[PDB]
């Protein structure tokens, strides 16, 4: 997160860190046994780390659980990043409390102008790499479809939306990949891609979760 602030320990209880010996992507807890992240974060040997704040210090509240299976969307296109969503089933269920809690899936899509909270342990520099130890947060609005397509002509599908600041300075970045975009307490987006981080007129593009609710529910129901 570039231009964001320190969230404060456990103030984003649904945030998870996907770990393979280091933090490589974020994700969101949607029930005690399933996490939603981005398809491009897929790899084998993933350990899901819940209740984290400082990812390099065990401070208490952490629950480290191995992923039993990862289900990348069948129509995921790695070249366009269309359908960039993945579900991860945990080997055992997590214990939910106040520090670890799941976030709700939306019933409707959000409108432009909705203010959302994006969080993660991704890069904090737009020019260079600086990865933080604790969780960063950023409040950002969903942009209109016209502004989004004007910024990324020919690359936005109906399963994507832009959120951010066209002036640059505040944005999500690499490492935040796979994590949550929550608006009015519902998970509306997944950090997917963008041109650089916090660059002028190049907002972040997020997977539009409201288009995948039936898929998520049917898939969980059958696994
Ligand atoms: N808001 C933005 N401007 C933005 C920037 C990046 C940058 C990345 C990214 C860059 C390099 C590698 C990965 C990556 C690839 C495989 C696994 C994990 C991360 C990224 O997600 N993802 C991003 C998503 C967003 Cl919205
Ligand atoms: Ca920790």
């Amino acid at each position: 997160i570039v231009g964001g602030y320190t969230c404060g320990a456990n103030t984003v209880p649904y945030q998870v860190s996907l770990n393979s010996g280091y933090h490589f992507c974020g994700g969101s807890l949607i029930n005690s046994q399933w996490v939603v992240s981005a398809a491009h974060c897929y790899k084998s040997g993933i350990q899901v780390r819940l209740g984290e704040d400082n990812i390099n210090v065990v401070e208490g509240n952490e629950q480290f659980i191995s992923a039993s299976k990862s289900i990348v969307h069948p129509s995921y296109n790695s070249n366009t990043l269309n359908n960039d969503i993945m579900l991860i089933k945990l080997k055992s269920a997590a214990s939910l409390n106040s520090r670890v809690a799941s976030i709700s899936l939306p019933t409707s899509c959000a409108s432009a102008g909705t203010q959302c909270l994006i969080s993660g342990w991704g890069n904090t520099k737009s020019s260079g790499t600086s990865y933080p130890d604790v969780l960063k947060c950023l409040k950002a609005p969903i942009l209109s479809d016209s502004s989004c397509k004007s910024a990324y002509p020919g690359q936005i599908t109906s399963n994507m939306f832009c959120a951010g600041y066209l002036e640059g300075g505040k944005d999500s970045c690499q490492g935040d990949s796979g994590g949550p975009v929550v608006c009015s307490g519902k998970l509306q987006g997944i950090v997917s891609w963008g041109s650089g981080c916090a660059q002028k007129n190049k907002p972040g593009v997020y997977t539009k979760v409201c288009n995948y609710v039936s898929w998520i529910k049917q898939t969980i129901a059958s696994n």
